């Protein structure tokens, strides 16, 4: 049955499934069978360690961030269940498994028609696409309309991999990889618009503050490792921790800033020989068609500036929640892994923390406002999974719940908040145009 | 008073309190302030990573071995509760918190009297000493005899660090570091005895099965990361796992071999700048004498040849437990991290798997035999700790329970099985003498 083979492939995990696809690719690409196996284990090993460092972030940064949002007594009554809550509900929609074949077909069609360079292999992040389908399925009522939302969500993020390819390769040091999925990509355009506005404003465009400039004026005390200690200290202190826990947490937050880059190094260390052999062999066929492998947004967290923004924005997002007019959602389950959101924002500004902070507040307010507009739909998906109990408490989430994609699609087929469609649609739509043009120039520069 | 502060120093953690001594010491050495901090934070990030990798061993390789041994639930009816069960029991003894100062004074007395060169800083593996003290206390019934065994265990392990210092540096890369604690060091003298016998036997002294010879024969299939996978497959199958869990475990068992060397490096990199300044200041003052810091035996699992021996010996220790004459103890808790028993054996044989295996079988049979002979005390160690019912189920452990140090101390003061006293003491006694000659020979080879 399709369901068993898909649920066996899904529950096989990136620990097993992705290396096989990596090993199969190199076995046909005339590589020594031993060399083909070596990369497969290293890609899987990195994902094992990736699950470990991410396990540390959500189990020691998370409970402290969750403690801040409660210690700051506000009125926000709806609690951000986070992507750890959104995906279980989403994988409980009827379109959950059927989306994965659909999303590859959209890839395979686009690959033959030279509409995308990304050959996505991460079949586990498709829950973001099912979320767009599930919420459209709730609001419109057409099985087709949910399915088309899967295709639109698939085709968009595929080009989001194309348009952020130099940013992934040159900034994050990921050659041959594109990061299509998750919050980093689909909130990437918003930061491409902020850095487009800022560059054209005099004086503002000359404000800089890169983390290297902290190290150029403080030395050991400006190193990424040191910052992870101090910010962890404050995240504990703002959470009321005793001096024992604040100290213990501050090393764990620092430990992210050293261990996380090291656990992603296995994947790059295994993908490199495969790419060089294939480029030696595919340049002579398709004609200079430099393909991109689609991978989890997790690898992006290997940047000292992304982690710095992540810990920095843990208090900021709670403050963005209060200030943002019309928000009713309290940051929670996505506070620990909140560096996912402002990830490509750092890549666009190329390290300027000044523009990162401006971008982050825009990104958070919008996603906090949008998630407030999707509280009704998000709760039905929770009811449609037996998720929330007899309390009837409202369910909201910042990952996929605060998605411009899932929102803007829903507000198109329903026409509830036309003003909301126009303001969000113009902002996001301009960002997509500016993100698309930024890649046009990049392709004419590298080539000539 | 003392008990509150002792817990506060103890509960603060190896991640928080060790940097404190390290940061204070660099300040004593007039090292830079920011440079003093940086070394301390890296040591914590080293120990954050150690707990994570040692967690994946316990939670994935663990339940794998607990399944294999469950086949023999019917012959061996006493279960090795391992060190994850022996440490909490030992921390509930009356001699627990009083053992920290007693061990430090014994080190201070031995350092001043120029009897040892180990400045132990692991106030956490003092429990191995308390276990020897506590079992003497249950057996003899003398509080004085309990404290003596702690000192004798302290004096032995402090000398163990000096006598196995070349191995911790030439074979493990831990310069200025000694590994006194742990099953590994105190069962190290047995491996020295096996090497002497074999090297005196013709032909058997010329059998080499090293990792480098494994690599040239096989290639990428003899690399450390590949080897952990192949055994990870076997460890899954022997536990009766499905085909997917076999595969998922196998990447994680190979991930151990790659991640663990990279989570101990920050401890090395943080201690290294302090070591050189200490040699600069303290060289002339202390007669040109080189000191060793005493840390955890988990930095020895950063050797890829030890992790291999930790997977190879999961079935063997089990199979040994069936044919060892008089063994009632089923290996269990200590199997997820069985490499902790043969760690210095890997360094004595210079990584020779042929001599590692021949030593490794010897050490397990002795410990399993001794762990059978210490069940009555171990069961009463649990009754006094509150970890017992009315079933009559018996407690045993190869970690500390199978210890020759606890056995020979208990068997010297009680004189129960004088036959067992003579047999274990003679082998251990010849072994310790060989281990002292090793240190005298190496020291005189440094003078030349
Ligand atoms: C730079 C290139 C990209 C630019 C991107 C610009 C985005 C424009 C806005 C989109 C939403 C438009 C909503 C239009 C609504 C039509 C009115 C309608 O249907 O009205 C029904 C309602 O009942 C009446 O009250
Ligand atoms: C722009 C690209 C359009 C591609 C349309 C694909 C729609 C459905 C695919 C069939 C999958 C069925 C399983
Ligand atoms: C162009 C062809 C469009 C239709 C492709 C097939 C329907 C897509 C998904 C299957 C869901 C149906 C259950
Ligand atoms: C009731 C069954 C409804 C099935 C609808 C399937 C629609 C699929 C693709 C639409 C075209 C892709 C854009
Ligand atoms: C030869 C080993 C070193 C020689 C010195 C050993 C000092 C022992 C310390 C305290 C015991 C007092 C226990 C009080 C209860
Ligand atoms: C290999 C090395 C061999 C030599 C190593 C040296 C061993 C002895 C040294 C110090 C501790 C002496 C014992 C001190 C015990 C004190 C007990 C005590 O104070 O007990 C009073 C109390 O009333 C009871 O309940």
């Amino acid at each position: 049955m399709f369901t068993e083979i898909m649920r066996y492939v899904l529950d096989l995990g990136p620990t097993v499934m992705l290396p096989i696809v990596v090993i199969l690719f190199s076995l046909l690409l005339k590589m020594k069978p031993g060399d083909a196996f070596k990369s497969g284990i290293h890609i899987g090993i990195g994902f094992v360690g990736i699950g470990l460092v991410i396990g540390l972030m959500l189990d020691s940064i998370g409970p402290a961030a969750k403690a801040m949002a409660e210690a700051f007594d506000i009125n926000l009554k709806v609690v951000d269940i986070g992507w750890p809550g959104s995906s279980p509900m989403t994988w409980a929609s009827q379109i959950a498994l059927i989306a994965i074949p659909i999303a590859i077909v959209v890839n395979l069609v686009m690959l033959m028609t030279r509409m995308t360079r990304v050959v996505n292999v991460d079949i586990w992040n498709i829950w973001h696409m099912t979320f767009t389908g599930a919420l459209v399925h709730i609001a419109t009522g057409s099985y087709a309309l949910a399915i088309v939302g899967v295709v639109v969500h698939a085709a968009f993020v595929y080009k989001l991999g194309d348009w952020f390819a130099k940013d992934t390769r040159d900034f994050f040091g990921l050659d041959g990889i594109a990061i299509p999925h998750g919050t980093s990509a689909y909130l990437g355009p918003i930061a491409v618009l902020v850095d487009t506005v800022i560059e054209k404003i005099p004086g503002l465009n000359r404000i800089h503050f890169s983390a290297d400039d902290v190290q150029k004026r403080f030395g050991a005390f400006g190193e990424p490792v040191t910052i992870g200690f101090v910010m962890g200290l404050v995240i504990g202190l703002l959470a009321g921790y005793e001096i024992k826990a604040v100290l213990q947490l501050a090393v764990k937050t620092a430990a992210v800033m050293l261990l996380m880059p090291r656990v992603i190094k296995p994947i790059m260390d295994g993908l490199t020989p495969i790419a060089k052999q294939a480029r030696s062999r595919l340049q002579a066929k398709f004609g200079g068609q430099d393909f991109l492998i689609g991978l989890d947004p997790a690898l992006l967290l290997g940047h000292t500036s992304v982690v710095s923004a992540s810990l920095i924005f843990i208090p900021l997002t709670i403050l963005i929640a209060v200030v943002t007019p019309g928000n009713q959602v309290l940051p929670f389950g996505d506070l620990a892994t909140i560096g996912f959101f402002v990830a490509m924002a750092v890549a666009v500004h190329q390290g300027n923390l000044f523009r990162t902070l401006i971008s982050g507040v825009i990104i958070m307010s919008i996603t906090l406002w949008i998630a407030t507009q999707t509280i009704g739909l998000h709760t039905q998906l929770a009811a449609n999974a037996g998720s929330l109990t007899g309390d009837g408490s409202l369910v909201a989430s910042m990952d996929q719940g605060g998605s411009p994609i899932t929102y803007l699609l829903v507000q198109a087929l329903t026409l509830e908040n036309v003003i909301g469609l126009v303001a969000i649609g113009a902002l996001y739509g301009i960002g997509i145009f500016l993100t698309w043009r930024r890649a046009k120039r990049f392709a004419a520069q590298a080539e000539s």
